[PDB]
């Protein structure tokens, strides 16, 4: 059958910026999206360690090394700058792939690296 | 594998009407549904810029040019008229299509166009 | 590609009962599940017109004509008896089926019929 | 078509621990994950009987018999220790499999067994 499963996760990134107007959901440092294998435009979940918020949105490729981690519009509420959040990207898969699979997990720097 | 990805998005539309009774989730201007490629009856996500609300519902085809963007029943709370919201529609796809894909993005007029 | 779409929907049913303890998500009048084409055990979304709540749970076949529409455990909060809610069931499909498809929509009686 | 359906459910487990910092979503007793057929890394839903909370996250394999059921980071708000919650894992399936299918349901001990 088809089970949905943890394909990638950026562990403990700090929320760089945040802007209520103009949208782009979550714009992530290019290096992080490749490291965590994420495609510009991909359902991403966000969990805020500082205030337990939870969102589901697409991800936007930000500049490299900039350690960018921005929440654009709407999610600008709930999640804020200086907030340690977690990014999660699942993926439905055949019960087969489901069994054996190494999720692209990215631990990160206090500066996001 | 199958990743879920941003297929379409109506950026910054203004909420035309809103009615708690009688349902139709979100009724969108015909032109917008075609422009953003959305089928009457298709999971659509709404994010309210003015108040950070977040819903998941189907979409209903409204009249053309009427710049209609209505929220019928239930979602009538959370999301309101005069609110700048964002409509998003993802779509699970083969990791292949995933890579190369142009999401139908629709920027819009203060009158929805 | 595979898009997720409105497969079925029970429009404006009134919440018969509700019990916090012992689980069964939403137990629906048999006739309703067949009418709206729903299988015992199937992700169903609920939207409460009286108070805009929103849940995602499986469905449970209830007795016929009893016009039963119960919310078992957890969802017992959020959604209550005497509440006009809406049940929705999507379904991922090949972009082909997506195009031409008649969603099994069920308008209902003040007594659920 | 493809319908999403209740594949597995751990009924009435008691929340063992909970830690806001360091992440791992929900860590479940190995035995439970096999019993309920869940793979380390798989979207799981939680519903808190004591406080009607509702989360969506992945599952992490905890130690056996420890009757472990921990909520790591973010979800640490909403859901708490001593809370009777319910774990649910759906799965999209071909309309065929959908019909005939025995969901792996696990009733549990006040000590989680």
């Amino acid at each position: 059958m088809l089970r949905t499963m943890l394909k990638s996760k950026i562990h403990r990134a700090t929320v760089t910026c945040a802007d209520l107007h103009y949208v782009g959901s979550v714009t992530i440092d290019a290096d992080l999206m490749d490291a965590a294998d994420l495609l510009e435009g991909e359902q991403v979940t966000i969990v805020d360690i500082d205030n337990g918020a939870r969102l589901v949105t697409y991800a936007i490729t930000g500049e490299r090394g900039s350690g960018v981690i921005g929440i654009n519009g709407a999610a600008a509420h709930l999640v804020h700058p200086g907030d340690l959040v977690i990014l999660i990207a699942y993926a439905t898969m055949d019960d087969a792939r489901a069994r054996t699979y190494q999720p692209r997990i990215v631990f990160v720097d206090a500066y996001n690296k």
